[PDB]
């Protein structure tokens, strides 16, 4: 574990990250998809064997021995608010159990479901809560990861708030 575990945010591509494994924010299928799912994709390729995983899991598959963990939200186009909810928490709770299992010190994480999934709503909050939710229990340093500026602040205020 890290010595003092710690929650911090980023603005940039998650492909560049300095930890220890990365979460792919990916789709049910193993496909190269699109945003953060194509630069895991153009970055980690090797890591797509067999990384089909349904909604609301997560699936490890190592490239070299950097383990990326294929992590499923749910696309709200297609959910309820209820059970796309439900679906965040539970991927988010299966990260939080590879992370563990691993043994890493760090991870980089993007917010599930936020993107192209989000069903044209900002779901900053919901899905940075059930982050939080599944994460604050495991002993990684966590590094999420965005790219716009609004987002950065946000999420460092949110951070910040808890102490
Ligand atoms: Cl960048
Ligand atoms: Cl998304
Ligand atoms: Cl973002």
């Amino acid at each position: 574990g890290a010595m003092a575990p710690s929650y911090r945010v980023k603005r940039m591509d998650i492909a560049k990250n300095d930890e220890e494994c990365v979460v792919n924010a990916a789709n049910p299928r193993g496909l190269p998809g699109d945003g953060v799912c194509k630069a895991v994709y153009k970055k980690w390729p090797e890591s797509f064997k067999n990384s089909a995983t349904p909604v609301g899991t997560a699936k490890t598959v190592m490239c070299g021995t950097y383990p990326v963990i294929h992590a499923v939200g749910p696309n709200f186009s297609n959910y309820t608010e209820s059970e796309g909810d439900r679906e965040l928490a539970a991927a988010y709770r299966e990260v939080a159990k590879e992370v563990t299992r691993l043994g890493v010190n760090s991870v980089a994480i993007p917010l599930l479901s936020t993107g192209v999934y989000s069903g044209g709503k900002d779901r900053l909050t919901q899905s940075l809560n059930h982050l939080f939710t599944a994460m604050d229990s495991t002993d990684a340093d966590v590094v999420i990861y965005c790219r716009d500026k609004e987002w950065e602040k946000k999420i460092s205020e949110a951070i910040q708030m808890r102490t």
